[PDB]
């Protein structure tokens, strides 16, 4: 039978490569670790680890091990949070992803109310997007991700209640050549930076080019990067399509602007996705009426 | 205690409604039982349990813990179950290569031992030699060789574990004029067929020449083939060297004698080598087992 | 010379008759030509050609050495149209990453200067911190990237050429409580939001209060997104660090506040990192290039 | 333009996997082979070899670019061997593969009148079969192979002329308890050693069991090596299928028993198989014609 201690253990030895460098950060005896991780291997009759010049890796049976073990070592911790939550010990963590439009409009306000009523939850929060963040809220690392994904796509062990409906705009530098095009179809010798989607780099472009009749879009570059992108186009001739939020709350305001098209381009429905059959944790759930507050 | 002999019990308490019942039913320690939901119960700092006349129910707080009990118990069973699924693909196929002189005395004796014992592992083996196996051994194609080798030279991605120390002996056709020699020098003319060697066709006769203060051998011809150099030998005036245990078995015994030099030859180490980093089969450790076994 | 130009000429040789014809027509000097076969002629020691009234024919000789002549002179074609093919396919994607102080002044002046002179090349750029890209890098998935490191700490597998001293200045909401403060220590009890650092999420504020004699800072958040990040803090009371980019360079310019310590933070060096035993393409060399021109 | 002596470089470069020790093979300076070999790596634009912990390895570019440095090296050598040859020079090197039927009955007694007839040419025999051979048969490092073949299979670009019709015949222990069996039927539930053949291992014996209306034959193991083959047997209840060839050339004669089928078993055609563009060397085209003569 499985140890709580001992799947801590061989998280806290992937993370780090090493049995020593492990059994330091641990507070354990370098072959006391070894025992405990001996009898993990003894028992389920399979190797986990073997022996690298690095250190030591997963074999094919630790890496299938570590899904599940990442899930039983986080759940146990939920339960234990959640548990202080519900006795008004506001203690505990939530690690969750945004994405760009909610990172840069609703989730600084509604961090600063979830902090203002739950002070001692710890909150890790990262950029993501679907289907990316797919493995770790399967494997309990994300307890939720905030993300564009199309409603009949998402896999049916995961939960997606809808959280705000974005505006997608496309965007040249200031003084583009095309700055004063009303029509998608002025728009088809142009080359484009393919801006991140659920769907692909471009996705969305690819989609609208398609649906107008129109030949593919022009590829220029893929930028996967929201932060980058505002400067990328400032200082070129691309165009990309981007969240209106995003047109709105970025470095180069005055040196872009959005193409004011009179063809209407698609609404992405962002979403809070979680893995189903987890039970939210009380705090968690707090910090998403939050965002769902803010996102309004 | 284990914690999810713990949680097992108590989902069974919530089914059964009694502590002791559910003991009874799954061959617990009732006093044992007891004293690790009290432990728990103090851990989580509230009461699981509430008694009534009937027996025990949960409380709201067991109510709450238990739609985690309930997936940490059926995530370690998935872990278990997928473990077993895994384990039991790889507890079915050996694939390896195996010199001359292991491949005719030992493997034949060795291969009836170990399919006694491992009934259901398929075998496939081949001929093969270093550093050929190389980078065979290397992308893992191939899972061991038993093979020739100089411990200086194998490739720091491969461990090497001595399996025999074999002898080389030069042979000739029955009648050969050479046939009583006693000195290397007494062959210094003579015409090679070069027979395969880690350092290259030939290496050991060179080899020898060279450490015996001889010029280089003759080359008569290369022949890479241990199948085919008996009968070549049998039929020429080619001297040629080759393990004893070809010597000794062979199709054309009646027409070869070996030249029994007072200059000695080496006594090449073989090895059974593979990539130390790479889990070892249990099958592949009884095989490699009954292999040296039958060589001494 | 040139062997194949003479091997080219003597087939066209035999299909015209004629050596000087095949000169004309190749456009190579009938004497150099002549003097060419004569000494080829000579290497082999057999004539290669006689004379008719006609021009010349081959000669026996000529006939089996034109059988390899054709083909080597296939060969060296094939050999040229899968190289062109190979390296056509190649003179053409980069993908890499990049952090934000790169991101947001070296990049975008130097992708509009590298497309200029490598119009063809679709580059991908991500963002990517060390050691989150080492992975990636090694397995070949990520080209190059650009990224804070410690010298000392780079994978031994990878190359590091450094390419921007970079700040880190510590921010907060422009009407921060704190935001005249000139000694580190007169932060020691505000909480901070932790960011992304190549020793992990606060390593920098958590280094600087160890080497400053302080306590542990004190844990707000953990924002890894730097896109994030600005606003984050604009809209709380957090202290963070970033680069100086970053702080130039964001849409919350105008509630934002650097404060200058007098205590001095490190400047973290950022390095292009890539595995040392992988060629690099003449676009990637050219983007580095201009990336390193635009990063002074 | 390429040059031949920098192709022979690279070949030797490849074959012992460092500059230094390439360079002291072809009694040159350590930096003048890096002039060649940047010559021509400069003008192909490509990069050939990348320095690694062990010394140089091939880049993509180098391993394709191998297989052309092969033909135009081997077929300039052949092209220099046959014009000595056709004037009564009778100096070079044959390389070929044979299949056991021929290596254990033909070939000793053909290598032998080639000999006698063509001393100073020298031969290199190994094993080898078809397709495996085909490789090497287009690169020109394996002159021709003498291998069972199916006519139709045969890839067009490949000659195939027939050399033997052999005889299988099924094999067991002296004392298998289907020693004494007439149908191929009553084998049904023995274990098979699956031997090599053209289209795979055990073929032979599966091909045969389904035209004779019977399940598959059950896999006890796979045995590539012909040489192991016959004591694999012996000291097994395994039965397998050989030529007849060797079931009566091999160390395990006494300890063997061929099975009286009155089943038709299948007559392999053994083939001389050759790149049909390259024009056979006389010396070559000499030995073909001694194991013919005694293939019959």
């Amino acid at each position: 039978m499985l140890k709580l201690q001992t799947l801590q253990a061989l998280i806290c030895i992937e993370e780090v490569g090493s049995l020593r460098a492990a059994a330091q950060l641990l507070h354990l005896s370098q072959p006391a670790l070894s025992a405990a991780i001996q009898q993990l291997e003894d028992e389920l009759k399979a190797p986990l680890l073997v022996r690298t010049k690095r250190g030591v890796s997963l074999t094919s049976f630790g890496q299938a091990f570590m899904k599940h073990a990442r899930l039983i070592v986080t759940e146990s911790r939920r339960a234990q949070e959640e548990i202080g939550q519900l006795r008004g010990r506001w203690e505990g963590h939530i690690t969750f992803a945004a994405s760009p439009a909610i990172a840069l409009a609703a989730l600084p306000l509604a961090l600063a109310s979830f902090a203002r009523e739950f002070p001692d939850v710890t909150v890790n929060v990262r950029d993501g997007m679907y289907p990316a963040v797919s493995p770790q809220l399967r494997d309990g690392t994300l307890d939720f991700a905030l993300t564009a994904a199309h409603k009949h796509d998402i896999d049916t062990d995961l939960e997606a209640q809808p959280l705000y409906v974005s505006d997608v705009v496309i965007v040249g530098q200031r003084q583009h050549p095309m700055a004063n095009a009303t029509r998608l179809a002025e728009l088809q010798e142009c080359r484009w930076a393919f801006s991140s989607a659920p769907r692909g780099p471009g996705a969305i472009i690819r989609n609208a080019f398609a649906r107008y009749g129109l030949p593919e879009p022009k590829l220029g570059l893929v930028c996967e990067s929201f932060l980058a992108l505002p400067g990328v186009v400032a200082h070129s001739d691309l165009l990309t399509t981007m969240p209106r939020t995003l047109y709105e709350r970025n470095a180069f305001k005055d040196q872009l602007c959005s193409i004011p098209l009179q063809d209407a381009l698609p609404n992405p429905t962002i979403y809070v996705l979680r893995r189903h059959d987890l039970p939210v944790t009380p705090a968690a759930a707090g910090l998403i009426r939050w965002i769902q507050h803010h996102a309004l």
